[PDB]
């Protein structure tokens, strides 16, 4: 149920954009980050990272087509939760 939510910021390009959140399941819940940039999920300059019951998703090498406003919806056997930030990139 969204244990917890990433945060936000603005990077220039590779440098840096880290984010990891925490989500309770039954048993372990579902994620699917996404915000017009190709459900993130590392799905080609991202890279994005799920665990047992807590998620990451990391930004390196993004180029000009990614932008920052990153949600990340979170399902479960029997829920459905989201959360959003925004991860910009000067490139």
């Amino acid at each position: 149920r969204i244990l917890t939510k990433p945060r936000s910021m603005t990077v220039y390009e590779g440098e840096s954009a880290r984010f990891s959140c925490d989500t309770d399941g039954e048993p372990v819940p579902t994620v699917t980050w996404l915000r017009k940039g190709q459900v993130l999920s590392t799905s080609a300059r991202h890279q994005v990272t799920t665990t047992k019951y807590k998620s990451t998703f990391e930004i390196s090498s993004v180029q000009a087509s990614d932008e920052g406003n990153y949600s990340v919806v979170v399902e479960n056997s029997e829920g459905k939760q989201e959360a959003e930030f925004t991860l910009t990139i000067q490139k």
